[PDB]
C-alpha cells in the first residue's frame, strides 16, 4: 500500500532562533505529525534539516549530533517525516521519532 | 568616515562549506581587515551576515549566537567591518572584533 518505516528520536533544537515559535508550538501537540526540510545550503550546517508545522510553520532543526545519518538518506530520495514525541512547551523542547515514507 | 568605534569579538563559522575556504584563509593574516554583508534574506536566518576578505572571496559568517546585535545595526545603516584578531589554518577557526565606521 503505502508503508512506513520507524527509524528513531530525535530532538529539535534552535527554537530561539524561530520568529512566531512560541504560537507555532501551539498550532502543534504531541503525537502530531511533521514535516522535514533538507537544507544542505545550509551556511551553518551542510547537513542541516529543518522541521516544520503541517501548515508549514517552521520549528527549528535536528540537533547537530544526529544530523549526518537522516541527511544521507534523504539525499538518496528517500522520504522522511517526524511525529512529535515529547513536547515540554514551556522549555521550547521537542523530540520526535522519524520515519520513513514508502510509497 | 575618519573615524572607527570597536564593538565586540565574534566567530566566524560555516568556513568548511565554503568554495576554496582553504585557499581563501592563505590569504588572511592577524591585524588584517575583513568586509562584512547583511544577508536579511538569508532563508535560513534573516540576521544572516558573511564576512568577505579585502579582495571579497568568501570565508563564512559571524556565529547565529552572535547575529542578532549586529544584524539589527546593520539594519539601522551603520557601517560595519571587522579585524582578524584569531586564526588557526588547521582548525579554519576565525574570531574577529567589530568596527563601526562613522
Amino acid at each position: 500500500g503505502d508503508a512506513a518505516v520507524a527509524l528513531d528520536t530525535v530532538t529539535v533544537v534552535g527554537e530561539r532562533y524561530v520568529d512566531d515559535i512560541v504560537a507555532t508550538l501551539t498550532t502543534l501537540r504531541v503525537g502530531m505529525a511533521v514535516l522535514l526540510q533538507r537544507e544542505s545550503g545550509n551556511q551553518y550546517d551542510d547537513n542541516a534539516i529543518s522541521v516544520w508545522t503541517l501548515q508549514h510553520a517552521k520549528l527549528g532543526y535536528i540537533a547537530r549530533y544526529q544530523n549526518q545519518p537522516y541527511a544521507t538518506l534523504m539525499d538518496q530520495g528517500q522520504r522522511l517525516y517526524g511525529i512529535v514525541t515529547v513536547l515540554d512547551q514551556q522549555k521550547q523542547h521537542l523530540e520526535l521519532m522519524l520515519w520513513r515514507l514508502e510509497h
